[PDB]
């Protein structure tokens, strides 16, 4: 769980985070979103279904936590989509391997 925060920070630093539903969807529909952090605790789980199917063609808990991790200082995030990353080594070699 602590291996995600670093990645998010790196993404923030090097400009490429599609944060919040529609943007995430757009990123997915095209070869840009290289990893998708979504959530479990939602409403309707229709969102979740949409995400999963799109991925198929990480999961994780809660929205507030995601918002905190994302650039909001804190409105509900729902889903994040990372492009570019911006660095290597340390805790990216863990999470990716896992």
């Amino acid at each position: 769980v602590t291996a995600i925060q670093k990645v998010i920070k790196n993404a923030h630093v090097h400009d490429g985070l599609k944060i919040g539903i529609r943007e995430v969807i757009k990123s997915i529909e095209s070869q840009e979103a290289k990893v998708c952090f979504l959530s479990d605790v939602c409403s309707e789980p229709a969102y979740k279904k949409l995400i999963t199917t799109l991925c198929a063609e990480m999961v994780q808990n809660d929205s507030k936590d995601l918002g905190h991790w994302a650039g909001l200082f804190i409105i509900g995030a729902s889903s994040v989509a990372v492009v570019d990353f911006g660095e290597d080594s340390a805790e990216k070699d863990f999470l990716l391997s896992q």
